[PDB]
């Protein structure tokens, strides 16, 4: 199990002012470390982030967190489900700032709510060096969903936090799962007038907004004042990037998908979705850490049969495995370029059911 510690910086909140915080399970013989975000989609004005407080709670504050967690997945500290970094210093950190972690805005006079996960991940490096931290090898910064988005934004920021700290000799790496999005054409339209009908680019604009959000300084000048929504797409951010990358996407996101507003299935469909598959696959072309099977799903490190899927006969957990290798020129057997070109839905017939 991993254990909870809340902020002892009582100023970085969840939404409702609440103190953030980690869970926890030390590893006394290993100076490997992952941190984990969590996801959970995000709030980008007053009346949806109400919506969200009365029925999405424990994503928007810590009051009600338990004492304890156990570690799925790449979070499991046994071999038998976890063959990649099971003897890991292991941290989960909770999402209950709605903002893609990219917020760095209290709540005050004029702000109903606090939005800070920029500043949340910040806080968690700093106490985390107290506790054994300050001697890592390897700092993994992973997350899925709206966490995978996170780890993108924010992996060049630790490795600066690092640097300035006086820690030059921890190799800071990210590994970003279902957080590589499409500002794609949609098969249906509508326009944005109101929570449900606004594409993801006019609701990322607004929720920076609303957030102060703060995106990878590369990226933003590139792009400039009022543009930085682009930096939340990760075919946009990653080439803006230093610390080395690995992306995990399915070619069929349910999310992208549902963002797309697609739910006997005809032609003008069919090649909708074949096109979107051919898309996200050009997308990483130049990714040369990267695992993407042809299925429809979402999500996929903290599940405890992650190691099930393969792609060419490699399963995810080697993958990473032979990625750590390479970053000790490509190796016999060990691939970490992994990316289905069959076309469609369970083509791969180790997708998940
Ligand atoms: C598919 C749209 N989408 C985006 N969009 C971006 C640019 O990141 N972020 C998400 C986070 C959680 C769920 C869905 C999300
Ligand atoms: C608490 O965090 C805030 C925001 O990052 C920071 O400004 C402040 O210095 C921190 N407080 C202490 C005592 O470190």
């Amino acid at each position: 199990d991993l254990r909870l510690h809340l902020l002892l910086n009582t100023s970085v909140t969840c939404n409702d002012g609440s103190p953030a915080g980690y869970y926890l399970k030390e590893s006394r013989g290993s100076r490997r470390w992952l941190l984990f975000l969590e996801g959970g989609w995000y709030c980008f004005n007053r009346e949806n982030c109400d919506s969200r407080y009365d029925t999405m709670r424990r994503l928007m504050s810590s009051r009600d967190w338990p004492r304890t967690r156990t570690g799925t997945g790449i979070l499991s500290s046994q071999p038998e489900e976890n063959p990649y970094w099971w003897n890991a210093n292991m941290v989960f950190i909770p999402y209950c700032s709605s903002d893609v972690w990219s917020g760095a805005s209290s709540k005050s006079e004029k702000n109903e709510y606090a939005f800070m996960g920029a500043l949340i991940i910040q806080e968690v490096v700093r106490e985390l060096l107290g506790r054994g931290l300050s001697g890592a090898k390897v700092l993994l910064l992973a997350g899925s969903s709206a966490g995978g988005t996170g780890v993108l934004l924010n992996v060049d920021r630790v490795a600066e936090q690092l640097e300035k700290l006086g820690y030059p000799a921890i190799q800071v790496r990210g590994l970003a799962d279902s957080g590589w999005f499409l500002d794609n054409k949609q098969y249906r339209h509508t326009d944005c007038v109101d929570t449900i009908t606004c594409a993801p680019t006019e609701a990322i604009r607004r929720g920076i907004r609303y957030w102060n959000g703060v995106v990878p300084e590369r990226c933003r000048r590139q792009f400039q004042e009022g543009e930085e929504w682009n930096c939340f797409f990760g075919y946009k951010v990653y080439p803006t990037l230093r610390s080395p990358v690995f992306v995990v996407q399915w070619l069929f996101d349910e999310a992208q998908l549902t963002v797309d507003n697609v739910h006997p299935v005809q032609e003008g469909l069919r090649l909708y979705i074949q096109n979107l598959g051919r898309e996200l696959r050009h997308t990483l072309k130049d990714v040369p850490a990267s695992f993407a099977p042809a299925c429809l799903s979402h999500e996929i490190i903290i599940r405890s049969h992650w190691t099930d899927v393969q792609v060419k006969g490699t399963s995810l957990p080697r993958a990473l495995h032979c990625w750590d290798r390479s970053l000790h020129t490509p190796l016999k057997g060990c691939p970490v370029h992994l990316v289905d070109s069959c076309p469609w839905p369970h083509c791969n017939p180790s997708c998940p059911t």
